[PDB]
């Protein structure tokens, strides 16, 4: 059984994954320049890339919107709700994902659900390095 209202959200999920993959390429390109690993905050209703501040020599964080203002966050969709693991969608003082200058990525999985029905359309999976692996609903993500 299904709501019969998934095709628009499934298209927006596939788009949101392409937009995220480009934003994660941006994060890898920024990490070699920043002198500290880059990260990505996640909170379901929004997300954003993040960078060091005051010093590169110690763990610190600032939202990456010095020019990516409202392009780093929320604008990528009009049909989705976002979830992840082993971290959680939460308004933390730090990012929920982290990226090295070499393109190594902290393991996680990120899932997308249709905001009109609650049904999953797509999931993305990370196992140590760029890029994430896309799947329909949860087909590769137990």
């Amino acid at each position: 059984m299904a709501y019969g209202r998934e095709d628009v959200a499934n298209t927006r999920a596939r788009e949101t994954a392409a937009r995220f993959t480009a934003a994660l390429e941006l994060a890898i390109d920024r990490a070699t320049l920043s002198g500290q690993p880059v990260g990505i905050h996640f909170s379901d209703s929004a997300w954003r890339i993040m960078v060091p501040g005051k010093t590169p020599s110690a763990w610190r964080w600032v939202p990456l919107q010095e020019d990516a203002a409202d392009e780093s966050q929320n604008d990528w969709d009009e049909e989705l709700s976002i979830h992840l693991q082993p971290f959680k969608p939460d308004d933390s003082n730090q990012p929920q994902v982290v990226i090295l200058a070499d393109g190594q990525i902290t393991p996680f999985s990120l899932l997308m659900a249709n905001a009109g029905t609650g049904e999953p359309l797509l999931t993305l999976v990370c196992s140590g390095s760029w890029p994430l692996d896309q799947t329909l609903a949860r087909d590769t993500r137990p």
